[PDB]
């Protein structure tokens, strides 16, 4: 029995050139709305993150992937929607630093503190605050942690380890770059051990390559951490196959699926773009990417096992998942790494709908940490910056522009951005929020203390 | 009681270093949209347009104004958001256009119908479709139509025009331009002339210069635009007492204010964006425009008067109010005239929330036709294109980017954008919708046949 429904089709319901014909609704959606709204408690939430999908890049995905008025199945298909502001602060001044990188946000969301950029669940004196996810550990509650960067990126890091710098990945970068958290130096230590502190029953990523950083501190001293792992009863798996066979995963065997040495393969491949691109080269067609791999778990694949593994704790559990791609791919200034990874997105958050939707208690949220580069400009658009045309869906032009950085790095932008969720307690994400009041949502709608 | 409530207050909560500091939201909101939703009857709608205003837009306004944890009491009080869709069609194809302009996306929310950029009222067939305002009228209902810019621009025009291209302001360029449009060549006539024979009960705007124009044909041959309107009874106004001293606008006497030759003035000053200027060049804080008259109704004041007026209307009425100048600000890259229009129209959506706070039967709707240029970036960016750098409210700096175009034009952009509503029948605009189902949502919402 589905309680609550989820937006079934929202395409453009007939001929798009006639009257009527691009409506995306049948009707009024009073009733479905008024369904929609539920205040009873939430057993779990899963959190999907796709990093620096704002508005401009969720569009730009559906008229590549699935045409103008087309419609996301997953990220589309969440009925309360609304916009929510996630400027970071000045470490020096504790005013605002209007744009915001990825560690900040995460912590924002995390913890329910701002923080400066470079920032991992830290204030702006330095003070450690505890995380949703060891909230909800120390509540009984299972944990998952599942993104397709490496594991110690912003993100997913930023569940698990309270760092002055997320460049602090292991023992080697945190001796230098975080010399109070380095484990030789009374620190809690890195974000690789202190994500094996962490202990979430369920983890899965790339970044196997800190794994082979050596500790220089404690009870596995000189011993790599991926042999700490192992002594510390971590299940570990490095393919799909040997992540199908994993049947169980709690606090006395969790799971660490170490995927790649570092972010995992994108899904599509594509030239970058380049200057006037857009005029001077052909149409591009994105392609799928040979080294994908079905020895490499997908998105939806990895968000399948976890739920299907924290559903088996009968108090609930929490669940992060990032598609950590969209936001390097539109760094790098190509059009088809980033729409891929919002495609690969939105077949997770399809995952976690079903699941939902059969459950009845499961809030389920998708959002971003922040805006990015990528516009969507007319097809003769002349610009400075990096430019593509793309071959869409509808088979018409769509051309693509990154012209914020001279630099070789496409940069971070400060708008606003949707915030999608479905489930009980989602109504508190119509509207304006602030990125901060999510993390209250979240412990809210656990009934956490 | 006001039974539908609007958000009081989404500003940050207290400290923004601190804990919870940054929080928007006080408790569940839950039981509040409960209260927001109701499928009555509306009586009344007022559509407020900024003219692209997308969700960098409203942020980088709200960053400057009211600061990062601040809060718009009208344009960010709106209770039911969604984002929508705002493609156009190619002319010849009937295959999406990603990238609208003002004239076929001001059709298609006027007509339920998608158009080619340049359109006004008309498909790609170059067939006519009746608008709201049309409609509105022949069910009895007032009528008014207002906005900062030229009466003839895109936005205002097309409720009540029909003409192949925008640029057919008067007799002149039409019989240029629209040769089938054109009066003598037996066409409904020129967006002036059309906007004459619509006769909206209150139309507020610029726009005179055309009104200088003489008729080709029909029978007010010979005689100027303005003739023809106190010919055919309507009551000019030309300033803010004229304004004022109106006490009634109805079928018999239609209000006509001509408030300007051209686009009303920009509330604020600034200099423009340039190369390297976040860099180069000092931050910016806005100058008021000192000759903006006290002489020229502000958009607000316009609005007032215009529901004092269509509101004495028993059967209802349906108003339409356009902050035309930040989409045209946003061209100039011009930070200050941008935000500036944009608190702007921040005081009008305040004036007809009060109205429909306390009349009980009033759908409210915010929104932007398409999607713009400026981004908001780090401090130290290096941008290929143009950039300021302002001083806010927070005492801090933002700086405000436009790269998307190395013409003296800054481009729309394609990207989905905020969608806002309070009233009877706003939960329509909630999820992912289309541009076109505002026709139909505002149409069934008063109940057009
Ligand atoms: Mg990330
Ligand atoms: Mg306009
Ligand atoms: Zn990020
Ligand atoms: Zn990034
Ligand atoms: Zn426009
Ligand atoms: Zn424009």
């Amino acid at each position: 029995t589905p309680e609550m429904p989820v937006l079934e089709n929202r395409a453009a319901q007939g001929d798009i050139t006639a009257p009527g014909g691009a409506r995306r609704l049948t009707g009024d959606q009073t009733a479905a709305l008024r369904d929609s709204l539920s205040d009873k408690p939430a057993k779990n939430i899963i959190l999907l993150i796709g990093d620096g999908m704002g508005d401009s890049e969720i569009t730009a995905a559906r008229n590549y992937a699935e045409g103008a008025g087309g419609f996301f199945k997953g990220i589309d298909a969440l009925p309360l929607t609304g916009q929510y502001t996630h400027y970071a602060l000045n470490k020096k001044t504790g005013k605002p630093d209007y744009v915001t990188d990825s560690a900040a946000s995460a912590t924002a969301w995390s913890t329910g503190v701002k923080t400066y950029n470079g920032a991992l669940g830290v204030d702006i004196h330095e003070k450690d605050h505890p995380t949703i996810l060891e909230m909800a550990k120390a509540a009984g509650l299972a944990t998952g942690n599942v993104s397709t960067a490496e594991l110690q990126d912003a993100t997913p890091a930023a569940l698990v380890a309270h760092v002055t710098s997320r460049k602090c990945y292991g023992p080697s970068a945190t001796s230098e770059k975080c010399p109070g958290n380095a484990l030789e130096k009374g620190g809690k230590g890195s974000i690789t051990e202190q994500l094996l502190n962490a202990r979430a029953d369920v983890t899965l990523g790339g970044g196997a390559k800190t794994f082979a950083e050596t500790a220089t501190a404690g009870e596995w001293q000189g011993k790599t951490l991926r042999e700490q792992a192992q002594a510390r009863g971590y299940q570990l798996v490095s393919d799909a196959a040997s992540l199908n066979s994993v049947t169980e995963a709690n606090q006395q065997k969790p799971l660490l699926g170490l995927f790649a040495d570092g972010n995992m393969p994108v899904r599509w491949l594509g030239p970058k773009a380049t200057y006037h691109g857009n005029i001077d080269k052909p149409a591009v067609t994105c392609t799928p990417n040979p080294q994908r791999n079905d020895s490499v778990p997908t998105l939806a694949q990895m968000t399948d096992k976890a739920i299907e593994l924290l559903s088996k704790n009968e108090k609930g559990f929490f669940l992060q998942v990032e598609g950590a791609s969209i936001d390097k791919q539109d760094h790098a200034a190509n059009p088809c790494g980033q729409i891929g990874e919002t495609v690969d997105l939105d077949e997770a958050v399809q995952r976690a709908l079903e699941f939902a939707k059969k459950e009845g208690n499961t809030l389920v949220i998708v959002t971003a940490d922040h805006a990015h580069a990528s516009q969507i400009v007319a097809p003769d658009t002349k610009a400075p910056g990096l430019t593509q045309a793309l071959n869409t869906k509808d088979g018409a032009v769509m051309v693509m522009s990154y012209g914020n950085s001279e630099e070789d790095s496409q940069e971070h932008t400060g708008s606003q951005l949707r915030i999608a969720a479905y489930g009980p307690h989602a109504a508190n994400v119509v509207g304006l929020t602030d990125q901060t009041d999510l993390f209250y949502t979240m412990k809210a709608a656990l009934g956490l203390k």
